[PDB]
């Protein structure tokens, strides 16, 4: 059995393999976009597989099909043919996509070409687990994604991330069908406090490379505007509001010029327009209006509209909501959990749901804006944990409309939770155990991208496993770092504990799988040494007794000397808060 993230919806395995053979051909349907096709050459490249095009399945070869239902072209042909399925799954179900390997033909069938390259990325993770010189398993996958819209937001307070640092985590997300990277940069004025003014050519430049990273990954770019904190849009007149939504219309076409294919309408932090909130509506509306007709000249751009309203914090009771509720469906109300540090709840969701309706307009599930891996409240921390705190297991996804989640400054370190957002919000977690199994695994995925355990994956979990707690108040419920640790510490015993702890650290230092991954997180790394010989010493502890306890003191000095720029001031990393060094102290004296 394959190792796959996001988990299928359904696998079944009736058994039998085949060697694909060293020449592929593959076959296409009209509608399968030039990314999912790159994508295939990528994959069948890295086997060192030989692929040829053409437009029929060519016995005696293995067969690579993608296709598109209801197309009328081969793949979708074939499938109707051989592969049994009801043609009502793709309209029942989202992202829809079946994955079939049998004897020889490789095929996938999607509702659209974005959940083709989702089956497509299904097979790029088994490509990385094939056995005896590319002999694979026969398999059906009959897959599709309970939460529509999945991904990430860069909406903290903290330093933004680089250009590169963007482009990698789209990478990331573009491999477990994430379809969102919410950029909302604080230090962009041209998303809020010069919302009017069109880009300069440089910048624009740049967008351009992260809307085409978006596009290559189908972890799609969205340009979050904000038009109303600062010179709003105008609702007076008709005559200021017309020219006010040209102004949107003239920023969002030198978008949709240099490949943008998604937006988001904040709103948050500012009055409502005269009237209060009917007017949001008023100007989604138009928006949406616009955006079909500009998808003659874009075929490829979304209609769905993220809207973030003041009150995100809200249960759905507020007048505003109500109002944002009779919005059409592809308006999404932005909520954060019923408080700020709130989570993917059931609870939550069905009152929200309730809350928000009113006569004529039933309340639509709430999109979760999760402030987890979050650290800006935690500055000295990385988060690398939490799963089922913020992600409930066995929520029923007809609750929730979409979830990203608002992650750390440090670009890399956020991996181990794209990947379980990733997992969840496509298949969500049916109970705490398969919450804790993505966590296990995502490391090496986070390390090396692929199912193999290696030393760095397993060091880079090791250390994880006590990076997780916030140090917060009862704002946000508190993550548990160092659980089977911390009975332990409630001693030779306790220096193996302790000096594993400070290989797998080092270890992760000197070898890891990704060097960017390492470089981010360095301050932490070497913050683990000190302070695993800050610990070690006082448990050694006449003369040794005096020497162990003052080494112990000084490595736990040089523990907190590890700094790193946050926005107009120095942090310093610390490791272990919740239980390791509380008791380097409660042994200290
Ligand atoms: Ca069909
Ligand atoms: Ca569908
Ligand atoms: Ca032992």
């Amino acid at each position: 059995f394959y190792e796959i993230y996001p988990k299928p919806q359904e696998i079944s395995y009736s058994g039998g393999e085949f060697q694909i053979s060293d020449e592929i051909n593959i076959v296409y349907d009209d509608g399968i976009d030039t990314y999912t096709k790159k994508r295939v050459d990528e994959v069948l490249e890295a086997s060192n597989l030989e692929a040829t095009v053409s437009n029929e399945i060519v016995p005696g070869k293995t067969n690579f099909l993608v296709g598109i239902n209801e197309s009328g072209g081969v793949v979708d042909n074939y499938f109707n043919k051989n592969i049994p399925h009801d043609e009502s799954f793709f309209d029942e179900k989202m992202d829809a996509n079946i994955v079939s390997v049998k004897d020889g033909v490789i095929g996938v069938i999607a509702e659209d070409t974005d959940s083709a390259f989702y089956g497509v990325t299904t097979l790029k993770h088994v490509f990385n687990q094939l056995e005896e010189g590319n002999e694979i398993k026969n398999f059906r996958a009959d897959d599709y994604a309970e939460v529509a819209h999945r991904g990430f937001i860069e909406g903290y307070y903290g330093n933004p991330w680089s250009n590169e640092d963007r482009a990698e985590l789209m990478k990331f997300g573009g491999d477990y069908k994430l379809n969102q990277y919410v950029f909302a940069p604080k230090d962009d004025p041209y998303h809020n406090s010069k919302w009017r003014d069109l880009y300069p050519e440089e910048k624009l430049s740049e967008i351009k490379k992260l809307a085409q990273m978006g596009n290559e990954t189908k972890n799609r770019y969205v340009y979050a505007l904000h038009p109303f904190m600062n010179n709003p849009v105008r609702f007076d007149t008709e005559e200021n509001y017309q020219n006010d939504l040209g102004v949107i219309k003239a920023k969002f076409t030198q978008l949709l010029e240099n490949d943008v294919r998604q937006f988001a309408i904040l709103a948050d932090d500012a009055s409502a327009p005269a009237q209060g909130a009917s007017m949001y509506v008023k100007l989604l509306t138009d928006l949406t209006r616009w955006l079909e007709e500009q998808q003659s000249t874009y075929p490829d751009l979304k209609t769905d509209l993220m809207f973030c309203p003041s009150d995100y914090y809200g249960n759905g009771s507020s007048a505003q909501l109500k109002e944002l509720n009779k919005a059409e469906d592809n308006v999404s109300i932005v909520m954060t959990g019923g408080r700020i540090w709130g989570e993917v709840d059931e609870n939550f969701a069905n009152n929200f749901m309730n809350n928000i309706s009113t006569e004529g307009h039933p309340g639509r599930a709430p999109f979760f804006w999760i402030n987890w891996p979050c650290s800006d409240n935690s500055k000295q921390h990385l988060i690398m944990g939490g799963n089922d705190t913020f992600l409930h297991p066995g929520v029923d996804p007809s609750k929730i409309d979409g979830i990203v989640l608002n992650p750390m400054q440090q670009a890399e370190a956020n991996k181990s939770a794209l990947f379980a957002i990733a997992d969840y919000a496509w298949n969500i977690w049916d109970n705490k155990e398969e919450a804790d199994e993505n966590w296990n695994d995502s490391f090496k995925y986070m390390d090396h991208g692929t199912a193999e355990e290696t030393n760095s994956s397993l060091a880079l979990r090791e250390i994880s496993k006590h990076m997780i707690n916030q140090n917060m108040d009862g704002r946000v419920r508190p993550l548990q770092e160092s659980v089977e640790l911390a009975p332990k510490l409630e001693a030779l015993e306790l220096i193996e504990e302790f000096t594993n702890l400070q290989k797998a650290a080092e270890y992760y230092k000197n070898n890891p799988g990704n060097e960017r991954t390492r470089d981010q997180i360095i301050y932490w790394l070497n913050c683990w040494e000190d302070t695993m010989d800050a610990a070690i010493g006082y448990l050694k502890s006449d003369e040794a007794a005096w020497a162990n306890y003052s080494e112990a003191q000084s490595a736990f000095e040089k523990s907190k000397t590890y700094g790193f720029h946050y926005v107009d001031h120095t942090e310093y990393a610390e490791v272990g808060v919740q239980h390791i060094v509380p008791f380097i102290k409660s042994m200290g004296q």
